[PDB]
């Protein structure tokens, strides 16, 4: 498969983030999608965001789950993970 990579946002955002107040019971559901083998689909809505957020590729795994990454050759890279309540 792809490769995978991690941004200093993700960082604090996926083993910080479950300690500042989130639920780090959604995250076994997403974190097992993607640190599995599963590929993300297309019907997740992935693709490239508004605003300032242009250069970079949204997804939302769960309904309250929205992990950022980014497609680069042959190689993928995680920026950030936030919350339909977070991001907003």
């Amino acid at each position: 498969m792809l490769k995978l990579n991690l941004k200093k946002s993700f960082q604090k955002d996926f083993d910080k983030l479950l300690l500042n107040g989130f639920d780090d019971s959604v995250l076994n559901e997403v974190i097992l999608t993607l640190r599995k083998k599963e590929p993300l689909d297309p019907q997740f809505q992935d693709h490239a965001l508004k605003g300032k957020w242009k250069p970079f590729r949204e997804c939302h795994i769960k309904p309250d789950v929205l992990l950022v990454y980014l497609v680069k050759d042959d190689e993928l890279i995680l920026l950030r993970l936030g919350s339909h309540s977070e991001l907003f």
